[PDB]
């Protein structure tokens, strides 16, 4: 596709995301991916661009974190013809799990994954809506690699590179692909 | 499709869901839809059967509740070519919302929806993974109807009719379609 037509599609996706001022607090801008979800053309385009980007990568599994990550991961898995494996806050997955901690602003939290859902060999794509500090993604990577899965790719709708996520993931050997970014 | 072949596909979907004994507590059986998600054939079939069921219904919007509902709702929206509108626990949606309470075992909780995402005219399908007591779905319906959307359909992967969900939704004029059910 011509750079003209690719730019028009990427712009249509970016213009579909709303910017909310002073949310969650004063002096913070919040990029709301829900306006993208309600526009079938923008939502379907975002899934196409993500899935196509990895169509030759030999991905065997897609992992997305709860909750907004499920919105992009699971359609990407469907588009690639591969299973989808959720990573969840603790006590939600019923079968045997492993766990990893991560930092929040005011405390720590954990993510879990089903131990039976990743096995040695698997080539795992991580998908999430937004890359900010990268802490949940760094935890997820650890989870996947502990179960013997290989992960070198993470994909997002939005990157906020100033929050350091992309730079942190790079340190773990993760290449990040984001449809759009903001300052 | 022949009743033979339809039964084989529906069986393949049902056999993909695992039954976990004594979860979340003793003497309760938990039906785990994550084993279905990791099987691309079963996951893709479940989306096809849900989307096809409504292909003539004039649906203009799909609503799913956080979090496992996003797993089925959002691919159904994509398959139908319509927007997806999340219903979330409180303080997660950034734009103007309305709210509805529902009962849990030990307390009350609320769900929210973006007021701008449903407008008069809209014909709304609700999708969720599992129909149990139906309290979250009954709240969601109220939300949609308050914004002027019409909702007469809710779709699920799993129905547990003994917990009363299906019977409660019926009282609100909701027809429920579930791929599988358990006792
Ligand atoms: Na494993
Ligand atoms: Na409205």
């Amino acid at each position: 596709v011509s750079a003209s037509k690719t730019a028009q599609q990427l712009k249509y996706i970016k213009d579909s995301i709303k910017t909310i001022p002073d949310y969650p607090k004063a002096g913070i801008l919040f990029r709301d991916v829900t306006s993208l979800l309600e526009n079938p053309k923008a939502y379907s385009a975002s899934i196409e661009l993500l899935s196509e980007h990895y169509s030759e990568s030999g991905v065997t599994k897609v992992v997305g974190t709860e909750a907004r990550g499920f919105l992009f991961g699971a359609p990407v898995a469907l588009a690639l013809g591969v299973g989808f494996v959720p990573v969840r806050k603790p006590g939600k997955l019923p079968r045997e799990t492993i766990s990893e901690s991560y930092e929040l602003e005011y405390g720590t939290d954990t993510l879990e994954i089903h131990t039976d859902s990743i096995q040695p060999g698997d080539k795992v794509l991580v998908v999430d809506d937004l890359l900010a500090t990268g802490g949940t993604i760094e935890a997820t990577v650890k989870l996947i690699r502990r179960l013997g899965g290989e992960v070198v790719h993470a994909a997002f709708i939005i990157n906020l590179p100033e929050l350091g996520g992309e730079a942190r993931l790079t340190q773990q050997g993760i290449h990040c692909y984001s449809l759009v970014s903001f300052d």
